[PDB]
């Protein structure tokens, strides 16, 4: 119940609107807590919450504390954090609950409270907090961890974004406004905080900054400036100055550290504040701290559930911190092979800019861990940085960087020559910039290893990126990645998407796909709160039917489903194409195997190959009707409208057995082509023990009879947590395996280590 | 996605605040739909909702309809309702979804839309009937042959929540009075905030008035009467919050003439809605369609609030609500669908009010019987309970009509801040109510043939079963056969619920053939009981100590659970050490002795018909060896320190006992229940995603749901669904049949056998006079 006192819209609104001298707010903190719990965790049976709150008040009163941030943080810290061996650590039995808490609350206040009220032996702040197990620590020391999936909030944890926003409040406000005009965002803001708006966003950021300044004053114990008396209502802090009597006083003060917005500075200030408030605290200032914590947690929730603030990460600072953080606190790095994913810029200048920043941050990180003749002691250009980096040997002391540009897929627009024409364009320009960079500096092929296409699945199919990936392969880009199976209108649709990626993308031996959740999630736990009928687009429906037919043709036990899929596919094609003649499932298959062709090749230097790739097709005398049908599929306005049309499909359209058969067919294809799956920990899972990673790892009770191993790799990407790490996810998997599956530490370590080593085996780094 | 357009706080607020001539509200209906879906069904993965809404707009546009109540109702009706055999029915494959929908939307508009846009043969004059059932010849034949038996009907009075809407419209100021007197209560403020944040009594009143005014206006257009002139002044739905509209200087009332004498009846509502939809068959004015939308939204919001929850109930103290109850329990045929009906009512603390309620119930029953049999009735117009009983003595149990068995409640309330012993004032109020009941039974001995049972319902945690034992014993002697007591419904822990059921068994005077209640604690599995629960649950120290003692008692003899028994004993001794502030040593044996005396009346000897249990403690105080248990129990009852420690809270791990141990405790309680031949009334009800996970199937012994060491327990049926509008015993019977046939693969015959066994348990364990 402690999380609802640190993350609550109702509590924030109430505390920020009433005066600072109101006193006696217990009734209201309690009511707001129940509202927050109903809004967030609805399934609590309405009396467990009452009892938990009663126990919380009982603990506070017995320990002679007041309901407030200090007491809540103390309780959380005593319950989760200790001291063991080196620095604070989390209980092994409590790590899962700690992760769930981290999805709502920031860890820095809790660690400050632990350092104040239960310090270890007579610490530099480090996030996140890990558990301790000698087997896991020895394995990490010996083999190190390998990162293959880091693309969530840029590549930094959401917790430094709070301080970045406080540093650039007007950049953050600019981004929020430019994106609040977007519907997606209005809906998200309403779902988190109904009455948010950009104006209260700005006011909350300013209130947080002013509260931070005031509480820094009391943390240092400096004289409580006089204008504090005029401060009566927290809304007064929404502004850059306070008016006491005629005068306008600023909230700024002096800070010890040069960077006052750094997490070290935040930790120092919080530790000092809690040390001064060890025994008690003023009610008003404690409420100010409460409001600051609530604002921070609300901002982090909004951020995790989501260009410019990202542009501000285009210096050799965010990347240097990234590499220093991937490296542990020891001499030898915790992370050996790091894949760094960045959005490619449409401006050659901005692209050169981003890449110079990344490479120079990496070089500085290396210079802080090895001493050598660096040629250019102060590199200024990518060429100089590469001259520096050529001297670095893969000894294994530090991280080894492999850069992977993204490709963001956007939804098709109202009017274009063919679907995703403008998107394919923008991708073309980005790829052109990348290829010109690789040309003008061939050595950049040793650091740019891979083109990943992330973003929403439904916005662009895999077949759209095939020409781009082929051209990049020739421009010198080894290894390809493509997000598949993450979000799908239907499980069959996701499995079909993975199969299309396999049979259309130029994935070679050792390449990695992505999440591939559609072939890991079971049909049993995929339809748990879903409506009995799901609506999809006609194009996806037809492609799914064709895929079902293709995969269940040879299955003696599923021939009925294959035949029904064929019949439905022919029918749906009959309207989608407005065909008068008869089209068989065979010719439908022929039509849909040509999706990998470039649209503007021959049916609508390095690009020449796939400009003429269609000529072979148009040469084959028997490929008439597939060709004309595909041209209708691409250009015909009627066919495009019918493609965007929607149709309903039953949830049990195919039985669990048939869905598992399709999943296992895709599994077999993946194993045959030796394609790995980067699986980070992520809606339908109540508990982490239901995650499909365990099915893939082959745990008894989770693996299905006809499953095939698939070379799972690890990735540090948790959509809804603050301050996550590769070590954190490794420890989470270890804890789940040891406690929920009963595996011994050695067996659990073997299972997690196999995935981790898959990261190294299927790394994109230059050998 | 159609439910979010008929039940949505955001949509209601938006539609009721913007002007009636705004036009083009699709963007906003869509946004509000997504907000409503996030608030209600959060687990939809944020794109299934987008796609469903896109398909909905596609259907509306293709069928040339406008986004509005008419289109939504038409879609729902085509999707769920048909015509088969007699009247409209629901698909067998669609009945589960229809029930889930009924938890949010009222069925009357949908049935009106079905009757308008897809009527059955024009030979069966359709009279509106709720609820809509599926059709299966096996189930219908079974119902015709054996009839259905009701053993649990105490939820919203005893009527469906859907007639309460019209009752509120009939008595808006009674409903407003109740809402205000109860909005001062915290429980209620929290509930109102959780349903509609900015509800307040004032907007409650305004919404009721808006609904009434919209009903009047739409009745005018349903009859097609001249659209009175003041409609032009009506520009903003908030104008309808008031009893009159001001056009130019004048104040015009919204009332009009209605065909039927009772304009607030469900027949009148159905007629008006059918006429309105017939007139709007092809199109509708945007403003009036929005008024209908607002009316539907207000009705659904009110029903949601009502189902999730004295005076409006007092207004059910005439021989009308009970007559309708009996007519509804009786089907539309000559022979009643329901054979043995148990009627549960709250006993009044005023002898006048109690006589009043009972005369109303008995006279309603007599009128219902008079409408189905012709006989010499002695008093053609009974005025007193004696005359009604003279009438009813002539009725033979032929089986044509319902047979009534009345069961007074006993509402348990939380203990108050200061009293002699816990629940002293509650035990008092129960004492006065029981005294009134006994004086009634005296002054009319024939009332023992109609008052058969004293049930104690209400919240479990507010009063333990041991508090009602003296009351039940005294009532048993006053002539009250059969006893009932709600147990296992809500518990801080599963062990606590199982312990509560065991305490009810070993303390209440439950004889052979008695029924307990829900008893969910011994039906819900430990696997699906901890699914969204925190790893630590906090309880009171008294419950913790009693649970530890119960664990020890039940796992003493279990060779595989001796470790858990020993740990429970040790923890019990420890917790007793502070709770009692004891300096000496107290063993688990003497703790058991202390806690077996909870059935004693507090004010017997340690603090006419009551004489027996006033002296029941004398035997205890006579036993020379019962010293330390007695003094310890006296400390437990009176000591302020012990009472504060009892109210204290302590945390218990969710996996304090393994699933195996919890199942062992459940099966021990099962064996006790089977040995004492105590039945369980199980109505359909938080941790179940789908109905197939309900514990009724475990009790019925379905493969995959029953556990190895389970014991059959004589489950009876009850029509009590906490979160549905317009539910029935037939509806629940059909729901069980559908689940058994579709989700468990059982043939119609096997499913009918399984449901029929529970239904027949209702008759076997009936409280009716033989
Ligand atoms: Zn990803
Ligand atoms: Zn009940």
């Amino acid at each position: 119940m402690e999380r609802f006192l640190l993350n609550s819209t109702v509590l924030l609104y109430r505390l920020s609107t009433v005066s600072l001298d109101e006193v006696s707010l217990d009734e209201r903190v309690e009511s707001s807590v129940f509202l927050a719990q109903y809004e967030q965790a609805r399934s609590l049976p309405d009396h467990v919450a009452k009892s938990a709150w009663s126990y919380l008040v009982q603990q506070i009163k017995q320990r002679n504390m007041k309901l407030g941030p200090v007491a809540i943080l103390r309780l959380i810290a005593e319950k989760f954090i200790k001291n063991e061996k080196g620095g604070p650590k989390i209980d092994l039995p409590m790590f899962s609950e700690w992760q769930t808490l981290m999805s709502r609350v920031s860890c820095l206040p809790i660690i400050a409270c632990h350092q104040v009220f239960n310090p270890g032996p007579a610490y530099s702040f480090r996030w996140p907090l890990y558990p301790y197990h000698p087997t896991v620590e020895d394995y990490i020391t010996r083999e190190c961890l390998h990162e293959t999936h880091q693309h969530l909030n840029g590549s930094t944890s959401a917790e430094e974004c709070w301080l970045d926003a406080l540093k650039h409040p007007e950049a953050c406000l600019r981004d929020f406004e430019k994106g609040w005009a977007s519907q997606e965002m209005k809906q998200l803001c309403a779902q988190i905080d109904p009455s948010l708006t950009p104006r209260i966003f700005k006011d909350r950021l300013q209130i947080a900054c002013n509260i931070r300044e005031i509480l820094c004053r009391v943390a240092q114990g400096v004289e409580l400036p006089e204008w504090i008396a005029s401060m009566q209502n927290p809304q007064q802090l929404a502004n850059s100055t306070i008016l006491h009597n005629g005068r306008e006083y600023g909230f700024a003060t002096v800070w010890p550290i040069d960077d006052k917005y750094s997490q070290e500075s935040e930790f120092c200030w919080l530790t000092g504040l809690l040390e001064k408030w060890r025994f008690n605290a003023p009610e008003g200032l404690e409420r100010l701290l409460w409001i600051y914590l609530l604002i921070q947690n609300q901002y982090l929730t909004l951020l995790v559930q989501r260009t410019m603030t990202e542009l501000r990460e285009e210096t050799e600072k965010s990347y240097l911190s990234r590499f220093k953080h991937a490296h542990g606190a020891g001499v030898y790095s915790q992370v050996r092979y790091l894949e760094g994913r960045f959005a490619p810029k449409s401006d050659p200048n901005k692209m050169q800019k981003l890449l110079f920043s990344v490479l120079r941050g990496y070089w500085e990180y290396l210079s802080a861990h090895m001493s050598m003749e660096w040629v250019h002691e102060k590199p200024l250009t990518i060429s100089q940085v590469l001259d520096n980096l050529e001297l670095v040997e893969p000894h294994g002391k530090c991280v080894e960087l492999a850069l992977v540009p993204h490709f963001i897929k956007r939804k098709p627009k109202n009017g274009e020559a063919y679907p995703h024409a403008l998107l394919f364009k923008d991708l073309k320009n980005q790829a052109a910039i990348l290829m010109d960079m690789l040309k003008s500096e061939p050595r950049l092929t040793g650091w740019i290893r891979g083109v990943d296409a992330a973003a929403n699945e439904m916005h662009a199919p895999p077949e759209l990126f095939c020409p781009l990936f082929r051209v990049l392969a020739k421009s010198g880009i080894a290894h390809f990645t493509y997000h598949v199976g993450e979000d799908f209108p239907h499980l069959i649709s996701g499995i079909r998407s993975i199969d299309d990626a396999l049979r259309f993308l130029p994935l070679r031996n050792g390449d990695r796909l992505g999440h591939c959740t559609a072939i890991g999630i079971t049909p049993s736990i995929w339809k748990r709160s879903l409506p009995l009928s799901l609506s999809m687009t006609k194009e996806t429906r037809l492609l799914d039917l064709v895929f079902i037919w293709r995969e269940l043709r040879s299955h003696p036990e599923l021939l009925r489903y294959a035949s029904d899929a064929a019949i439905e596919a022919v029918r749906l094609a009959h309207k989608v194409f407005s065909l008068e003649e008869e089209v068989s499932i065979t010719t439908l298959d022929q039509v849909f195997e040509m999706r990998g062709l470039l649209a503007e090749s021959e049916g609508l230097s390095l690009w020449l190959e796939e400009y003429e790739r269609a000529r072979e097709l148009v040469k084959t005398t028997g490929m008439k009707r597939p060709l004309k049908l595909y041209k209708q599929w691409l250009t015909s306005d009627n066919v495009r409208k019918q493609r965007a049309e929607y149709v309903e499909v039953a949830l049990e359209y195919l039985p669990d057995e048939a869905v598992v058969a399709l999943q296992q067919a895709v599994m077999a294809k993946m194993a045959d082509r030796n394609i790995a799956i980067e699986c980070p920990p992520t809606s339908q899972y109540r508990n982490v023990s239901e995650h499909h990673i365990f099915r893939w790892m082959g745990l008894p009770g989770e693996a299905i009879e006809g499953d095939v191993p698939m070379s799972i790799c690890l990735g540090s990407d948790d959509p809804g947590i603050f301050a996550a790490d590769l070590k954190s996810e490794f420890y989470h998997l270890f804890v789940v395996l040891t406690r929920k599956f009963g595996l011994s530490p050695a067996d659990a370590l073997r299972k997690v280590a196999e995935v981790n080593e898959n990261g190294r085996i299927y790394r994109f780094h230059d050998v």
